């Protein structure tokens, strides 16, 4: 594995809870959201039921303390760490590594070999 990173903005510039969409490197589109407790997750931007290219859209919230986001029109849920959709156990949204360099720059990873 190789991690290729995308930087995707200034940490101090995306607002807790609005997510954001990102084009990686290799024109993969990316949902990413920073959360309350300063956490950054980056998972598919789009609705694997309806194709809709809305997921950074979709509203961030908790399942059971699990952090999540719906989707915005069809309102089902996607846990942010592993992209599995919480409603639905045989639906997913990929999951893209992302992390905060300590200068302060969000970055999204998409792996490849």
């Amino acid at each position: 594995d190789i991690q290729v990173w995308t930087t995707a903005c200034a940490y101090d510039h995306l607002i807790p809870g609005r997510g954001v969409g990102v084009l990686l490197d290799d024109g993969s589109q990316v949902a990413l959201f920073r959360l309350d407790d300063g956490s950054v997750h980056a998972v598919g931007n789009v609705d694997p039921f309806s194709g809709a290219a809305v997921m950074s859209r979709g509203i961030v919230g908790d399942r059971g303390g699990r952090a999540m986001v719906q989707s915005p029109i069809l309102k089902q849920a996607f846990a942010l760490d592993d992209g599995s959709c919480l409603d639905d156990p045989r639906v997913s949204v990929p999951v893209y590594p992302a992390r905060v360099t300590p200068e302060g720059r969000i970055q999204v990873a998409r792996v490849a070999v």
